[PDB]
C-alpha cells in the first residue's frame, strides 16, 4: 500500500458539509497517511501554491534580489484590497499577491520556467498556456502527494537552486509559531477552471520531527476559505501532532 488510509478524518470534512483530502507525511518514520488515497493522488491546478516554486526560481535567477526588495504597485485597482499597495517577497506571499508573481514569471520566461519545473520534478511539469497564468488556467497539474514530495526536497535544501534561495522561501512561508510548533505553508484558491478547490500545503516543525501536509477541498464559494486551515488543524490535533 505504502500510504495508510484513515477514513475517520472524513468526519472533519462532513462536519463542515465539505469534501476533500488531507495528506500527512511523518518524516522520522517515512510514513504517509490520508483520508482518501484516490483523491490524494488526483492532480489539480496549483493556483497560489505555485508561489513556492516561482519564488525559488525568481530568487535563483536574480529576478528577486532578496526578501526586502520592493515591488511597486502598478496602480491598477484590483478586487483584493491588500494587492493595491507596494509589496516585498514577505508580504506578497502573505497576501498572495498574484500580479507581483505574474511579473516574476514574465521575467523568468517560458524556456527557463520549463527547465526549472523539470529540475524540480514538479507535478506534470507542463507549463502550456500563458507564461504569466499557466498555474491558474494552463496545463500544470499537481497532486497532494506530489506537493509533499516537492516540499520535502525544499525542507532538506535538496532542490537544484541555491541554499540561500531555499532558506529565503522557507522564511517567507512562515505562517504560525508558538512554543509548541512552527507552521510553514502556503494557501491556494483555484477559481478559473472547474472544479473550484482550496489548497493548503506545507509542514509542521516539532522539536524532534517534522510533519509535512498537503490538503485540498471543494470550494464552490469563497466563504469556505477558512475551512482549509480549520480542517487541517482538526486532523493535526486528532493525530496529536499539535495540542
Ligand atoms: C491563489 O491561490 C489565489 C489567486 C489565484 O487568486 C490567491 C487569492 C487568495 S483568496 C481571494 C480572497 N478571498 C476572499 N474571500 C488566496 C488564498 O487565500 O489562498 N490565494
Ligand atoms: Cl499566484
Ligand atoms: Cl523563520
Amino acid at each position: 500500500q505504502g500510504w495508510q488510509e484513515n477514513k475517520s478524518w472524513n468526519a472533519h470534512f462532513t462536519e463542515h458539509k465539505s469534501q476533500g483530502v488531507v495528506v500527512l507525511w511523518n518524516e522520522n518514520k517515512q510514513q504517509g497517511f490520508t483520508n482518501n488515497l484516490k483523491r490524494a493522488n488526483q492532480a489539480f491546478l496549483p493556483a497560489s501554491t505555485f508561489k513556492i516554486p516561482n519564488s525559488l526560481i525568481a530568487l535563483d535567477l536574480g529576478v528577486v534580489k532578496d526578501e526586502h526588495q520592493v515591488f511597486k504597485w502598478d496602480g491598477q485597482t484590483r478586487d483584493i484590497a491588500t494587492w493595491n499597495r507596494d509589496h516585498n517577497l514577505i508580504t506578497a506571499m502573505k497576501y498572495s499577491v498574484v500580479p507581483v508573481y505574474q511579473e516574476f514569471a514574465r521575467q523568468i520566461g517560458e524556456a527557463r520556467m520549463s527547465k526549472m519545473l523539470h529540475a524540480f520534478d514538479y507535478g506534470n511539469e507542463d507549463i502550456s498556456g500563458n507564461v504569466d497564468s499557466f498555474w491558474l488556467d494552463g496545463g500544470i497539474r499537481i497532486s497532494a502527494t506530489e506537493q509533499i514530495s516537492f516540499l520535502r526536497k525544499l525542507y532538506h535544501n535538496k532542490l537544484h537552486v541555491s541554499e540561500r534561495s531555499q532558506r529565503i522561501v522557507k522564511q517567507a512561508m512562515l505562517t504560525e509559531a508558538n512554543g509548541d510548533y512552527i507552521i510553514r505553508a502556503k494557501t491556494g484558491y483555484s477559481t478559473r477552471i472547474e472544479p473550484k478547490i482550496g489548497w493548503w500545503v506545507g509542514w509542521v516543525e516539532l522539536d524532534d520531527n517534522v510533519w509535512f501536509f498537503a490538503m485540498n477541498m471543494d470550494m464552490p464559494t469563497s466563504d469556505g476559505l477558512g475551512l482549509r486551515q480549520a480542517i487541517t488543524k482538526e486532523v493535526l490535533k486528532q493525530e496529536k501532532i499539535i495540542p
